[PDB]
């Protein structure tokens, strides 16, 4: 829920190991430009130049700790950012500060870009009175899923499935390989047991009812026009009152209100991670 | 750098290693949904649903090699994508094909997203009859730099410096820490020696002259208005005809042509990687 | 989850990586004994000297692939092992076959040891005509969880939750820290959202009611005497017919049937992994 | 020797890297249940619920240090454990305490289970007046050999060979590949040189004498009945007074005294690692 | 430049991760000899027994920090070493001191051996009045390039190219695969762009002029006798005044003065890393 | 240890892993020079330009397998190299062949450099008609120990102890910390038990006697003058005829014969790895 508690989701060793791979990527050997500046103790401020939502403090602190620098934060995680906000101050030896700089901003810029999109979508969804959840997807940048999912949460969206072991997601392709919806859910059931849930994407109302009848827990009504979506949803809820319904496909920040209806429990958008632009931050040294 | 020749830049062990870590990220332990489909030999078509430029084949192939699947491509790297292009076919056991799917689509979506953004930028700069390079920056998604830099190249843009190990890049922060521009170039010169180039971020003509004076191979005029840009470039280049001039900051697709001019050799944009929307691809099983 | 189909749950790169690290553990540098035998092509039989259930083939195959050896299997995964079953044959250079031997036997001994324990448990619970799942726990040997969970499945038991990323498991410690059961479920609900299930460790009927009250999908009645177990389960399930009931703690093979009852859906035992003796296998060269 | 000094065998970086892989296994991404408890500073006690021998403190401290928690010990390494002993207290933020919990107990439970078996075997062996060593084997859980060998030592058993580079062990299979005992020892000799020892398992008295005559340092009399074992041993010692003799195969905690004779220097048991049940520990939060 | 500032080139995490792999190599499991000494706090002195130049402090401190030991330095990085110099004192628990010992000396011995050769070559080159740079090569020990390049720098030599991404080096083989010098430089140009430099090794004067004419930045005059080298150099400089010239091949500490001429900007020697003997250091415990 | 049989000591996964990390070191990201040549199938000859002994084929093959290239060898491992021997041919895509080149040459140069040094040492000691082993030490390049120890073996020297996990080596520092020689051996004996040998660094006859007295298998007489060496060895060996004697320190090629004597079993030299110049190899494309 509240953005500041979300940092408890991240084990410190995980953050350090991650900050380490990123820095290795950016400077795998020697850092020549360190000779340009030397190591005098220095101070920089992180400035937010785009509007949105601050997300990524834990990764950010971790990166800078890998180059022996410390960060002091003026804004809490999940704060609205308004240009040109003095977000934080970073201190350490000049060469170490500037080595951490690029990696830290790249991370923060994207973590916050996702969180901003998430929050814009969630706020819009709220506007309609809808009580449902706005969710992300598995359309994340390979290697960088931890950061992107955390961004989503900071923006107030639900992670949805983190990985291929969190809930048994039966998609289009799986149905076809299985030879029909009933057949797919049947193997999904054996795979899920009591621990995991089963979600099946459906193209029609028959499929959605066949799904729920087989023992699906959630129904993903995929790529419906909203005109055809909500009656199908009401219908499914009418024959199956407990079954969660999700709506996905061709959803955008602009068209999202249309997708918000009383029989829809979840709306997921790929654009939260696929088309969320990075926020602009800078880090500038200052004297004192 | 003809499109298909760019694949030769990537060692295949680098590709296997990257692919492995991405599939690990997506499925760290058991793959329950495998029970849904079983393992019958299957085939899927990869469809491009967005217009643009195809990039990422070599990563795409390694991803599917890691779960023992083969790929035949109908479009070469660099191709203009027109919806709904049938772009490749993938064959392998049904469960393995579908394990590979998400990561492979997620990768290609972004690599092609970046190539698309670059190619568009290049077409614009070249339609002005400007004969410089359109460049990318170091503003890449942490962990995903090889794919994004490779994407940039496929789109005809220049990778620029791959990392802090290449050309010695002197930024405002470096100059400030160093106590001045010449002083910084002086440190930069011992860093670079005879093997590496020196570029210097300058935000004024005088700063630019002092940089070229102390031996900088390149001068980066940063966050100028186009109006101050060319007179300054003409000035510096008049006094130093051998020094390269890069412009950057604020540059977008819509406004690129006004940065195109005779005394500009390089134009970089953050936008090629920070605001590049991914392409929509799908992977669909067929012929049961 | 038919026996042989369970192999499909394991990505082969995961298997190669695991096998590699185990052989590394056993032989970090030089393999001196290789000089003893030389490299002539050789063949060995794998013998099962203990009764039980065979599990571990996919790990077994990857181990021997890493030292370039091939395996043909005469018994399918899931098979009842009767001494002295000839279970497979392994071929490869003599030195490579014998490097692979120890790790491969050590692995299969344990994976089959766990499957054996589970299958026995299942046979007992099912001979009572109880229609629930026999489950394992998270009490697995560190580093060896994939093998032990895979072993459990081959024996017909349920993996339960693979890790802390799956269903949100609320234990006594969690409830205490959270200051109470509902309060904890409340935190659990925001953790799980719509994708993940919530299970709650309850050691009394009232605690169980408050858990099901605040929305828990499952209630784990822990360290009950069988005598208090069923009346409590009947109670909770009477008030909440949709909530799953798990029993655990104290459960062994000898005493399992008294935990089998109508209002118990899941019975877990620590014993399946903590007290499961490994099977005796040997690998013997033949036909010089 | 004395159990408390054995911790000096373990390099701190080795323990940390190990604790890190185990935690990554158990929670590879986000820790949802952290939201259930929050991060308030908390305290738990480690309770020993089974009898035996405490082993594993160094790994245990290392795990908890990876999640920023501290442990205070009331029992020294190698102490007899009597239910329900208050073994130690762990302190740290509640979510970090509970994240370390499962992994720490799994490790300790098994390290101590091995050490308990070891000590039971060693005590029994002592009972007969026998001055020999009781040893473990290479029948260890793959990936977890460091912990299991350390357990053995804490229980007072000797590690035997840690890996395939510690002494040149010529087994059944190796003899056969080599074409006889003399031939095998001959290559073993060249492989061992002065640095390593040569041990050859023998099936008869001829083999044992051929072994010793070839230059074996130790003879492993494998799978003899004790009636046939000790005369063979005396015989071998009589023709070869310096040659170490080991007895192995079908040895159990119950039958071990039979195997203790004056001409036997070592008795090794696979059951110390293959059939040693885990000790029961718990960790319970407490208020103060 | 000045040897003491060169340590700023090395990110601390890089040094730690490196010190960690080296120690793992040397003791992958248990450290038996720790029982011989125990853990009493101890002190040792590092003695320099060979003449030369001290190089490697940062790696050295990092190794000892991995085994919880501290080092105090009496000589600065880049100091001349004269037998039998008391270079530094190391303190920590005795077993941890002695575990760090071998790895630390091996590193330092070689880092310093390279630096000594480098300095001997650089001093000799200076003797002639020559203003050029003395460079190393890519003939480094695999895995240990960071240390060897740093040694070179401490000795006052320039790193030259660190890796295959620092400058586009067109060698003999590449020319042949490309089908001539012009063809090679043409692809090198496209590969380099503005960021990287292009160096082409040439066998004759024609090749060197063809190189410079194609747009090479540096010419490597490879394996010339000095009699034929300097006129070729003057010639090339005469038709191309900006183009850097490097001389390489069959250069030794003894013959190097012959290679120093006014038209040579760089002289590189493989013997700086291929034939530089290790310096002799020891570490001896002392009482106090 | 016949030359070609030594290849059997190396697990091929160890080789793949090593090769991978070396190519990573040399080319962490993009390989720009690949554009220079393209990918046409090509062939190169490996030439030996220095006299000596060939060692490193198995590493050489793995290096070229990692960039998909094949190798045919015309000379077996252990061969005497006479300039300019055509030693192998390598085939593969031109860009891949040249990526592999540097690392493969760098490796073989050193591995053959060490083998050359050892073989020479052995020939000298054996030409004196001395029947002991010439040994190496633990003074190996960090990270490169497998190659250097393998190199030593190919040259006919003995690897000695591979690491701190093998024989318990008691050095002067160990003895000092332990407060005395017997005391140290006493600790060493419990460390080694029955599986591992004990060697003790002694710099005087009396120290040597106390070592052999307390049960040391080997006595290392360190930094003796040859003149004190043999009378001491004769002495110790007269009192203990079963204890091995190693001499070391100061030993070079030129002075080796005076260390060769009847009561010396092992002679080690630092020189085999610390002062062993690498062999000059080249790799040349041919037949366009
Ligand atoms: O795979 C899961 O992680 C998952 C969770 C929620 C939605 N999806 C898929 O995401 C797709 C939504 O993509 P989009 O870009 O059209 O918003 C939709 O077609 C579903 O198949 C997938
Ligand atoms: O570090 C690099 O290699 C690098 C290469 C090209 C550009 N940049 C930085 O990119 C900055 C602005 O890019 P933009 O389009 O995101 O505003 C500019 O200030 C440069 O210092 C950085
Ligand atoms: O963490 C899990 O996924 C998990 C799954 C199933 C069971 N457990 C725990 O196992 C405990 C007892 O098991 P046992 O058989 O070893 O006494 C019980 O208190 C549960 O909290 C834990
Ligand atoms: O391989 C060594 O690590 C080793 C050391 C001591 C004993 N062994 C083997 O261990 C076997 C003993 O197993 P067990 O389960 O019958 O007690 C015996 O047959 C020997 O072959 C093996
Ligand atoms: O590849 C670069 O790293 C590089 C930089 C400077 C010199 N070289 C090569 O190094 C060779 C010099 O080797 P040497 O051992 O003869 O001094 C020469 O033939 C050049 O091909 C190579
Ligand atoms: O640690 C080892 O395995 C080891 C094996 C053989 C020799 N050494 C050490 O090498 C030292 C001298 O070798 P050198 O030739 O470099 O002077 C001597 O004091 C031994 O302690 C060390």
């Amino acid at each position: 829920m509240d953005p500041e508690g979300l940092a408890l989701l991240l084990p410190p060793a995980t953050l350090a190991t991650l900050a380490d791979s990123w820095l290795r990527e950016d400077c795998p050997g020697l850092n020549p430009v360190a000779l340009v500046t030397g190591a005098a103790p220095s101070q920089a401020v992180l400035w937010a130049k785009s509007p949105g939502i601050l997300a990524g403090r834990p990764f950010f602190d971790a990166i800078f700790a890998q180059v022996n620098c410390q960060v002091s934060w003026f804004l809490p995680e999940g704060s609205k950012l308004v240009p040109v906000a003095k977000v934080a101050e970073v201190r350490g030896p000049a060469h170490c500060l500037l080595l951490g700089e690029r990696v830290a901003l790249n991370m923060l810029a994207r973590c916050s870009g996702v969180a901003s999109a998430a929050a814009t979508a969630v706020e819009t969804a709220r506007g309609t009175g809808w009580a449902g959840h706005v969710a992300g997807t598995r359309k994340t940048t390979p290697g960088f899923r931890l950061v992107e999912k955390y961004g989503l949460l900071v923006g107030g969206a639900t992670s949805h499935r983190y990985d291929l072991g969190g809930l048994v997601m039966v998609k289009d392709n799986h149905v076809v390989a299985a030879g029909g919806v009933k057949q797919a859910v049947q193997g999904a059931r054996r795979a899920a047991n009591f621990a995991l849930k089963v979600e099946v994407e459906c193209s029609s109302l028959q499929e959605a009812l066949e799904a729920a009848e087989a023992g699906a827990d959630l129904v993903l009504l995929d790529n419906f026009r909203p005109e055809e979506l909500h009656p199908t949803a009401a219908a499914l809820k009418a024959q199956f009152p407990t079954v969660g319904v999700e709506a996905s496909g061709g959803v955008t920040l602009d068209n999202l209100p249309q997708f918000c209806g009383p029989h829809i429990d979840v709306i997921s958008l790929g654009m939260l991670t696929q088309a969320a632009p990075a926020l602009d931050f800078s880090l500038k040294l200052f004297a004192e």
